[PDB]
């Protein structure tokens, strides 16, 4: 099939991470999240996907042009200079996606599940109308478009009603199979697919709703980034137990990259994903954390529920907790305490942050 | 002469403006500050200028090499790959600054003053020694690197100083004359000139001082940028009053580019620097505020002590004050009070913000 991941957004949620690199090139469990979705597409049999680029096209173009030939598929990219939202990508790319009368796949980048492409195309053949979404039921999140669905038919009566769920209990997981007939309904203008097309789509009855098995998380937020990392390591425990590292100083599910290094007398606790090149010295405790490429974590420090970005140097006897995000090349001095520090890139910290702040 | 302007330190201070363009290329009084530097250098009579370019290398050099042909002076660019601090620059360009036994200018990226290049190059020869610095008198020397000198030689005993040094009352204005033998005190490793080379040169007896005559300011902080603005607009009233705009609603020292347009029945207050293309609508009271390029400020707004970045949109009845700095392409919604808001680029604000805060 031909597919489409709209990957151009300014990652304003997940901001210090998405200041250096784009949001799809943020390394999520030792492999970028665009690479997760496009690798699942290549597993599903989609022959062709094109990126819908708006911002930091350089790095995305380079890495994706390499991974094009990495795996046997023709993957081009549609470039936009003015950000047309998440719908204008459809009409910008309508030149090649209005060729045949076959449905195309539109995914958010920031969504990680296990991807039922074949189950949803099996779903989409039944109702035969324009658009299919998949949805996920969680109680507390209402950020996305919360949807109202039918019985095992699945037809959408209503969606996009504002937060005050009241027993709806289904939120759309941002993945669509659209017919090419709705390609002409969208126009070139800066438009959002989530709140412009889909409302009249829902009052027309053309959306249908496949709902998902389990392990879904959107990881556009750093707290949601660590929660999705927890879920993804749980799913890898239930699927590939040999990938998760296992030793005497390893608790729970830990995803150590082979290029990484872990010193002795150090307790890498549960739900940790060390990146390619990290140096965790002798005596560090790390639980629930994400450490990205080339980040050195010096000895006797204690990290819980925090993202440590690229080329960071965390000093000795440092305590970082409560979802602390560090940008690229952030240097924490020794014996400091960071609580909720959102640190921008290229900043050396010599002073504790005892309350959640944006260090700038 | 040869000049060496250090221009590749990341502008961590005055951050939402330097998260998009480099600190040398941010607009200060409608011109990049680096262009103030090299234009007064080319007026004074240096042969060429070496730039030390690390951070946003391509976008800075893409304008610098287009300006060198228009100036009439040559430009070399010592390309920093690791950022070698603020002294490792002239260790990188050692062979360029070692072509002849000659003092060379070393300049900072942030300083703006009446650059006294010829009086400085007259002063450096009389004292004989290896290096001379341009100092300036402050009002209150509370916490900055302060300098204590001699009576008529200016032989500075001690250079760098942590606070409660009250006896000094003189600071480094960021301009240095340097003989090539200082060039063989340096090493290719990353180092600072204020931290280590000037400290041992004030141990030697080579470092000499000569204080300026008014209007010095850095633009490293954003409030320091705003007081430097007017420190410059008071200068443009004192020296070349033709450049400053004057009109019925225009009061005080205002700078307006010819592309900038202003509706009627408004009140542009003193110390305003409207950049190129900016659209000021009806009834918009702008005072003490620099408005960078392509920024639209909608009607009935009030702005005081503020920096509006590139291509921002300020809504109707918005009250922005207290060094509220908007980054590039920040859309402020109507009827909103912003006080202290540092707003990161590509971010829309729907709530008013009463307390000083970074919006990430
Ligand atoms: N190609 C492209 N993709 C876009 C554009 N705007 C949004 N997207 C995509 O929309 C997807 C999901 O939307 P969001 O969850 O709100 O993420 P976002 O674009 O980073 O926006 P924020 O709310 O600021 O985080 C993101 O993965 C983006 O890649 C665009 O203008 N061009
Ligand atoms: N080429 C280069 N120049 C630098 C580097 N670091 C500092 N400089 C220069 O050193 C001079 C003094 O530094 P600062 O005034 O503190 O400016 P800054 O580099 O933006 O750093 P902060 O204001 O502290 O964020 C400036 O002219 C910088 O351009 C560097 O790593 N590479």
């Amino acid at each position: 099939m031909k597919a489409l991941i709209l990957v151009g957004g300014y990652g304003t949620r997940l901001r210090p991470l998405t200041l250096s690199t784009p949001k799809p090139l943020v390394d999520f469990c030792n492999k970028p999240i665009l690479l997760h979705q496009v690798e699942a597409l290549a597993a599903a049999g989609v022959d062709h996907v094109i990126l819908a680029v708006s911002y930091m096209s350089q790095v995305l173009e380079k890495e994706m042009k390499a991974q094009e030939q990495r795996l046997g598929i023709r993957i081009s990219m549609s470039h936009e200079e003015e950000p047309l939202g998440t719908a204008g990508p459809l009409a910008l790319a309508r030149d090649l996606l209005s060729e045949t009368a076959d449905p195309f796949f539109v995914l958010n980048s920031d969504v990680i599940c296990d991807f039922p492409f074949q189950a949803m195309v099996q779903f989409h053949r039944h109702h035969g109308q324009e658009g299919s979404i998949l949805v996920t039921k969680v109680e507390e999140p209402s950020k996305y478009g919360v949807v109202v669905c039918e019985a095992d038919t699945g037809r959408i009566h209503r969606f996009v009603e504002k937060p005050q769920v009241f027993v709806s209990n289904k939120i759309n997981a941002g993945m669509y199979i659209l017919s090419p007939a709705v390609l002409q309904r969208i126009q070139l203008q800066p438009t959002s697919i989530e709140k412009e097309v889909f409302p009249i789509m829902a009052k027309e009855g053309q959306l249908y709703a496949m709902e998902l098995q389990g392990f879904w998380m959107d990881i556009g937020q750093p707290k949601d980034f660590l929660t999705g990392m927890c879920l993804f390591l749980q799913s890898l425990r239930q699927k590939q137990p040999e990938r998760l590292c296992s030793g005497p100083g390893i608790v729970g599910n830990v995803l150590v990259d082979p290029s990484a290094r872990i010193g002795q007398n150090c307790s890498i606790g549960p739900n940790v994903s060390l990146g390619p090149g990290v140096v965790v010295e002798d005596g560090v405790c790390i639980r629930r954390c994400t450490v990205l490429r080339d980040a050195r974590i010096r000895s006797h420090s204690w990290l819980e529920s925090c993202i440590v970005g690229w080329r960071c140097r965390v000093g000795q006897w440092v305590r970082m907790e409560n979802v602390t995000v560090l940008g690229e090349d952030v240097i924490v001095n020794d014996e400091l305490y960071l609580n909720g520090a959102s640190v921008l890139p290229h900043k050396s910290i010599g002073e504790s942050v005892p309350e959640p702040r944006i260090i700038m």
